[PDB]
């Protein structure tokens, strides 16, 4: 018998390979409750759904002393800036009606830690994406590379255009 | 149609004329998502602004088996230390209140590898700048011909000068 045990880590976590390290509880021999110690190296680029399976050291038992094996299924937890679609990070910038139309200059933290100014003298088309290649996950294959990022805008609307707003517009 | 697509890159790219590779989604023929791969060969001085079309290879159908062009505009990724003014760089230094007055050894990354120290016996005009002939990007035209570097100064000031700091000054 296998454990399959959701593992949550961060877009950043797998984007440099980061090093996992926690305690799980086990049942040892002899009505006893123990935890094991656990270090999972992950490498960058690493998706959810991959596992990683550690032979026997879980529960004991088949009738014979021995563990159940553990494997770990690498989740990802919610990033506040970033949603990740296969090798790429997909981003929603909030923009103003007015920058919406007019153009902006935004500047963002992308997932290394560099930062990725956003700007664009022109209207926006509140349904488009743009795209900056090479600035998404890294590769499983070769980490080397890099999948793109997506912005979406998210025009944040007038309410009520009082009375002089709500004629300057036609 | 043309399709234009920022391409971000580092200073430190274009300096030397940096190889970009990356894929690009594209709807293909018979409702299908492709993914081509493009390779920019940046060269050395190269500035933010400048396009590379790739002719069709981008989504399908001018109403006849075609895709449409891609024009990647080279965009510079913001640089912890540098700041790209044509074709020199202008750097800031932070000094503190003390060598801003008395003088400083400091030592620098430029851009290319080398270390570059900067040095100074007197006083620091806060608003001053310092100029290094050579030290900044790469001509486009002659690359082997380098632009400046401007180096900026950040002197930090004692907040609440205490007691007998609030004295001396005068």
């Amino acid at each position: 018998e296998t454990v399959q045990v959701n593992l949550p880590v961060s877009l950043e976590d797998l984007f440099v390979g980061k090093k996992k390290s926690f305690k799980i509880g086990r049942k040892g021999p002899h009505g006893a409750s123990e935890k094991t110690q656990i270090d999972i190296q992950l490498k960058p680029g690493w998706k959810a759904g991959t596992k990683i399976t550690y032979k026997n050291q879980g529960d004991y038992n088949p009738q014979t002393g021995r563990r159940k094996t553990l494997q770990f299924v690498i989740q990802e937890k919610s990033h506040p800036n970033f949603k990740r679609d296969g090798d790429d990070l997909i981003y929603t910038l909030p923009l103003s009606f007015k920058e919406s139309l007019l153009g902006f200059s935004k500047t963002i933290q992308t997932i290394d830690g560099r930062t990725l100014p956003l700007s664009r003298v022109q209207p926006v088309q509140p349904s488009q994406t743009s795209t900056y290649p090479g600035q998404g996950m890294p590769t499983p294959k070769n980490p080397s590379q890099r999948g793109n990022l997506i912005v979406k805008y998210k025009v944040d609307y007038p309410i009520s255009l009082n009375d002089a707003q709500k004629r300057a517009i036609d």
